[PDB]
């Protein structure tokens, strides 16, 4: 098997310490850690793939990167940018520290080992807050590896920082950073058909350039080797405002200038087919602390804080109680308005999606709305007794026992709401539903990015396309 | 048809004062409480739930310690309702308080069948990891007495103005929950029975015999009438008061220094007394540990975040972290008979590990010689090393190599035991218990403001709790 | 893994690293302090020099942390080192101050005691002001005497001066360091001047570090207690405590220093061949004695205190000045003509303080083995105020010396003890040198006395037990 | 046969006071014998003449601040003039003579000690002879700054006359404060000006002063206008310090140096080594003291740990062999070197081009290409002689001296280590940056001696002014 660009770099990291002779040299503790992470992968492709992917994100993190997957190209760069630190002792030290930090992060925070939780090595478990846990989980699910580079940067700084006040400040900044990255990615991705090359945006941020804000590079060092000015990993506005603008500024390639355009873009796409993880993240954002709408029978509205909370790491992980389920079946089925199957994409838009217990699926699948209405009313009941009363009160006999479905019952307003809807369901209604949902989601993620799009609404609004 | 609860008897009474005036919003607080009770089936469940709601209510409004009997419950409600016959806003905040205790018991303490835990009116942020872990633990322990003080801090967090005020009171709620939990853990770990902890909490609520300058924790005074406001504080008041109740010679907590805590806890069959308590202690102990390079089979604190388990997740993780006995619970071969001199030996902290529950089929009643390989394997960094270890050994276990390797996880305390070359005796488990109880103490210490002297015997009475 | 033994320090390094599971290590405090110690050892070549340097660093370390005389043997050092690090397993800050202490002793040995090849002496972390004239003179002398035992107590005061807050705190501890250095030095000089061999001074210092038979109320001087565990604090204090403890050890009937009054000091010192025992000690005594002296108007061969600053030699400069102030014997070391045979009855006579002068070293070629009659002119000349009078004196004499008149005049300098001897008309005998020694030892005592807080009885005769160090 | 010095002419004039009868006078005799003592040191002829007239000159500055000429008849007078001022009082013609004793004492022991003796302050303990005092005396003497004698005698005289214990010590510490202030003032004035710029004139004013910028009056013992209504004394701690501080640094003053920018600009520009090698040396020692090689600007230095590399000391001053002033760009046009350096004949002599290096090595450094000088500095500045060997051998070069030999002269010297690390070629621009760094560090070190605090405001308020 071919030697990875990593093992080719170790001799180079040994000719470069004179002689500790190492190990006792520092590199050999940072470098041992990285080895620790790679040892996790079996010789052959897994070891190859893991190493080249570690190096790729490394390049983005030390300089805006875009280092290719090909091996000879990686053997360089490692060479290139170590020679940059031939002279200084402490600077070929911080560099290697940086490589340790990216392996630390990928291995523990991004893709933890088989049974372990997620962690930020060197940072306490307090740092591993609920929001941090939910974003890591989501970004990973989306396979958004590009987000690793900016994240390592804030992690690296949190570790290196002095204990007490310094560490905490940088830890809180890490959360601010993770939120901003996530919200930006969600908004960009919800509002576009494909990936629309988000990656290209992130690299530009890392490297700097095309900076909508006054802000400079996010990588550790400058791509142009030499120094006249410092480089700062700051997120309080810097990441936030820069990303905010990249999405929402006419000068930016994010084609989303106001609320009405966001709603129009997202409403229109088959989000479930594009990215089930994204659909799920949006649904959780939307349904969190909602209550059935007293005036619009199908709909929901924001309610008491903590009354129906799902927008959490636990909620993300909870496939068992909160599975994505289609209201209008994915396929033409009787008991349903044919309008829904004009466009193959209709059934997959946010408005048609609910979160329901996964087991019930056997009873919900391909049934007329008449049947589903009872099921949602039941599955959304406050006690299993009410579910029992609802299910029996109905004439229907479902695929599962009354006793069984009642067990799966839980307080879920969006389900209760749909159960109360007396009027028939059509694509027009799902569009209204999507609007309601996308608004609530926006209201929840908005703060993460510092967004405040015009809800001038038509008046002083230009419904713009990307 | 069946006999009416002391709750329904109270609603007429809440209406003759409403008092029309569906017309009254007080109905809204009262409607909410009804919401919670409707959850219980007519008969025993409805009766039990209502009388338990009222009991904690009494402690929270007053230190009353209201009995289980029904006629005695009809009485309180009228007793302490009339107290608020005159003022409009004061029979309002009172009812608000009853709403808050039902809100709390129903959502925070014992949530509905498939829902998470919540603090109604407080955001999901308030539902922090530590808050979630303590609620989970206290519930598991069935420590219902902790509800009364907790409602009090909840109630205040709700009632507080948005923004700065709410957050301050929310942070205080966490401080409070930690202090209550640490206090309960320390008290309970260090005593044979329940040692009447309850009596301590009620005293705090009232609270009699306050070691610190601090006054009652309930909403109102048990002696009906007012000259001064009622304290409801924690940042020292609850913390220091509880700290002292455990650790002060004047207090009934018989634990004056570290050496005595270690001596008391080391000696008890904690697993038999309270498996929940054993588990909470083990999680505290093992959190961010690394195998000891000098004392084989022992552990020491390590890098922050390297092996964290002291979390809500860890508490809930029965699948990866099950309590397992090192020396089998019963006399079995491959094991020193020393362990079965005292039927309590096997159940002391030092003999307990956290391991994946599935493996149990392979660990059960096996000689140490084997358990050593199993722990070494189950605690491995990769499943490849687990394979390497299991195969390397001669043994064939109840489960396939492939299977056990799958259960591998990085767990230093297991790695540590796998490296131990010397035979295991009760002397070693006692050393183990010492190490563990110290780490636990180090972790819970901050929750209570504790700082017991460890003089390493330096000027140290090793003191027993006093009959 | 090459050749000869691995030093205790290297063995210890692995242990110092295991003790830091959580953090760093590089970030670790230890591998900053420990890098510094490495700095000092790197100075020595592989083999004996590296071995010797390391084991000696560890020895003084032991005395300084716990007043324990750690042996030279390696296995004993590997162990001594582990023992007392495990004492600080638990606390972060306490295995930190401990390592700081090891840094401080290497800092001190390397810069203050035996500086690098061309560098001055320094107290790392302390300003150059701290490097006062007296500090410089004592370090120079103690080093010359090879009094390595003094390193342990000295590190202790240094360590505290560094660790102290800037401004008032640092200065107070720096001034205490000088007080300390004086006391150590004066005590060592008095003990050693008054005894035949080393009389085991070392044993005294170790007792102080540990002490342990403390004549004063004073407790240990080491950082920590040899008996591992703590109930009470330990002080490195110098002025309230140190002078007094040392003072008593020399001068108290309960103490092993056998020197209870002035008359016994004078009797003990007068009698020993100090120059043979320790030329450095003789030199330090002579400088103390001759400092600010003037020829005695009433006794021809002798000297008395004079105006402040008139003829100062008791200084770092004076100590270093081998060129102008070399120890020279008045009666030649061997039987030579022109000299009374009395001087060679006892082989030790010629080497007692009274027979020693400080003179320019070059002149030696002209002074060597010459009759007194000549040496008299030479001293009179070499001690002259101007080189003109020196020429006046040398020419005025009939003699032709080994060096030209012009040459010797060039070395002429104002030196009363030389002027005084040149005026002595009466012949020189051992009786006269004894009187000389008395005068000298008194002046020395008067100068060093303050350093130690001493005030010995000169009452006697009226009341003088002239006591011997034995019995 | 040669003319009688104004001193011997003054003894007849002195005895009349006692006059013929007493001691006689015993006190005066003791004082005279002491001054006579000092003069006896000089050979009859020119040396005796010169020494006596110079003793009298500084005496005049110290007693009346009068700038007495070198000519003899003018000296026989003033002596006469100012003794008749004390015809009446016994104790006042006593303190006067005491003052003359003190100036001879000072010149003879503190300023120019006898052939092999150390420096001393007669009547003051050896403690008084502190390191800073020793370094300043040594420097001022080297600079030939005889004008500084007058103010210094004044503080000495007062330290002697003062009661033992508290009084003496206070006046002794004041003598150090005084010596620092005089020295710093002289260094700053002289570093910043082309010629001597008549510093002397400044000092005289202070003694008689006279044109005071501060409220302070004369520094001499007595008033030049003979008669008394008020006492004359100056504490330096405010007075000498503040007065001198202002004379250098005040728009009203003839010192044309109002801020840091102007100081740096003035000093950077002058061929200091050619103007005054002693001054260059004093500045270099100030600058290099406790420095460490700059991690960002190679070849540059920055302040470091206290006591890591101390050279600003009496020992350092005297240490010619270890710390000799050496030019980086050779004094003359040589190959291996940028011709830029020889545009202006003065360039090579500016502070930035000067290092302190062991004097013996000179045989290996002289007129060599930089490429070599770089290795040599790196080697000579090494921490151990092993590293010096490592460096010298590691280089291809063979120098005038053996590797073994040069390694021996090795000493820890950051400014040398720093230059050894410099990869970029050397030009006049670099030496200017170097001079800036050095002059700043020197300023930071001497600043406290004078109570100075010049605006480093310049980017905010640069100015900056020239002198005159």
């Amino acid at each position: 098997e071919p030697l990875t660009a990593f093992e080719t770099f170790l001799p180079r990291v040994v000719m470069a310490e004179k002689i500790q002779d190492y190990q006792d040299s520092d590199a050999h503790e940072y470098m041992k850690a990285v080895q620790g992470y790679l040892d996790r992968f079996a010789v052959g492709d897994r070891l190859q793939n893991a190493t080249r992917d570690l190096l790729v994100t490394f390049a983005l993190a030390e300089t805006g990167e875009k280092l290719s997957k090909r091996l000879p190209d990686q053997r360089v760069y490692m060479r290139d940018t170590f020679e940059r630190h031939k002279d200084s002792a402490d600077d070929r030290s911080a560099y290697l520290r940086h490589l340790r930090d990216t392996a630390a992060f990928i291995g523990n925070a991004w893709e933890p080992a088989n049974n372990s939780p997620r962690a930020l090595p060197g940072l306490e478990a307090s740092a591993m807050t609920d929001t941090v846990k939910l974003c890591l989980a989501f970004l990973n699910s989306l396979k958004h590896t590009i987000a690793i580079a900016p994240l390592v940067r804030f992690y690296s700084e949190a570790v290196h920082a002095d204990e007490g006040e310094a560490r905490e400040k940088r830890v809180a900044e890490f959360e601010k950073a993770i939120k901003a990255i996530t919200a930006f990615t969600v908004f960009w991705r919800a509002t576009r058909r494909g990936t629309g090359n988000i990656d290209s945006q992130y690299r530009a941020v890392m490297a700097g350039a095309d900076s909508l804000t006054g802000i400079g590079p996010l990588a550790r060092q400058w791509a142009e080797p030499d120094a006249t000015k410092p480089d700062p990993d700051v997120d309080a506005e810097a990441l936030k405002k820069e990303l905010a603008a990249r999405l929402s500024d006419p000068k930016g390639k994010g084609g989303v200038p106001n609320l009405a355009s966001f709603l129009a873009d997202a409403s229109a796409l088959p989000l479930y087919k594009i990215s089930p993880p994204l659909a799920r993240f949006l649904l959780l954002a939307a349904y969190h602390d909602t209550i059935e709408d007293p005036d619009n029978p199908g709909l929901i509205v924001q309610g008491k804080a903590g009354v129906a909370s799902c927008f959490t790491a636990d909620g993300w992980e909870d496939d068992t109680h909160l599975t994505i389920e289609h209201i209008a079946p994915q396929s033409a089925t009787s008991g349903w308005d044919a309008e829904f199957y004009s466009d193959k994409e209709t059934v997959h838009k946010l408005g048609n999606l609910v979160l329901a217990p996964g087991a019930a699926n056997a009873s919900l699948s391909s049934r007329p709305w008449t049947e589903k209405k009872v099921l949602y009313a039941a599955l959304g009941a406050s006690t299993a007794d009410d579910a029992k009363s609802i299910l029996n009160s109905s004439g229907f006999t479902f695929a599962q026992t009354t006793e069984d479905l009642a067990a799966m019952s839980r307080y879920l307003p969006h389900l209760r709401a749909l159960g109360q809807r007396e009027d028939e369901l059509d694509p027009a209604f799902m569009d209204q539903r999507a609007d309601v949902l996308l608004r609530l989601a926006y209201t929840r993620l908005k703060g993460w990015l510092g967004l405040e799009l015009s809800d001038s609404s038509s008046d002083p609004v230009v419904k713009v396309d990307d």
